[PDB]
């Protein structure tokens, strides 16, 4: 029985300015780096950072939704954005969903977001006003 | 600051055989599908899977490393890992550079792992097996 995720791994180009994003930028914890990757936290996430050559820094256009939501409380959204605007990191997508969420990318254009709200909060507003088709169980 | 993961989205070209996957196939928990999407959970994890005419059912030769692993214990590892083969899963990877895991693929390439291990259990193995050129913080 699967437990929780383990790990996330983003295949990065360039791993000095993907640590830098990570560690320096968001905040999270670098535990160790080797020639080829890093390992960071952020809470219990535990992140690795894979130099891999076969990733191209990909505009937002031509990549899928795929995407990683980080948590953040509502009290610090606006100035961690802010943080995010004077770094001049780019923005995907507008927030038109509940709970406040700002959709940046990182610097091989991996599609990241910042969100405040849990599942049972999003299910309970889903409850209230159910999408197209919603059915829970 | 930053907390943690708050969710996982991945883009699906198909959405019911990829809420099978996850939920028939892996045992994550669903709370919701939509006609565009599905609500799952797997421990902690929330876990999105999004319906996107972008998806494309993508060979793993064509994918760089961006993976995602999910926790399980070592009592289950290998029956778990069993199955999936047994199953037909796909796979992307053989060799155990980072412990003991399973790597396999969801239906639209999306890659998978199954891990058994924390980060400190991984760091811990790594000062007497590292990775070239690692420095611990
Ligand atoms: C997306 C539009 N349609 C399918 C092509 C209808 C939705 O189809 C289902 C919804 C829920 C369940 N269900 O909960 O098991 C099973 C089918
Ligand atoms: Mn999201
Ligand atoms: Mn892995």
């Amino acid at each position: 029985m699967l437990s929780g995720l383990n790990h996330l791994t983003l295949a990065v180009s360039q791993l000095a300015p993907s640590v830098a994003f990570y560690q320096q930028l968001l905040g999270m914890t670098l535990h160790a780096r080797w020639d080829s990757g890093a390992y960071l936290s952020c809470g219990d996430l535990w992140l690795c950072l894979s130099l891999d050559p076969q990733r191209r820094v990909t505009p937002p256009e031509e990549s899928d939704y795929t995407h990683y939501a980080f948590s953040i409380s509502e009290a610090d959204f606006a100035s961690f954005a802010a943080r995010l605007e004077a770094a001049g990191v780019a923005v995907w997508k507008l927030n038109r969903s509940e709970g406040a969420s700002h959709y940046f990318l990182d610097p091989d254009g991996h599609k990241l977001e910042l969100h405040v709200g849990s599942l049972a909060q999003r299910l309970a507003a889903c409850r209230e006003q159910p999408y197209k088709g919603m059915v829970f169980f």
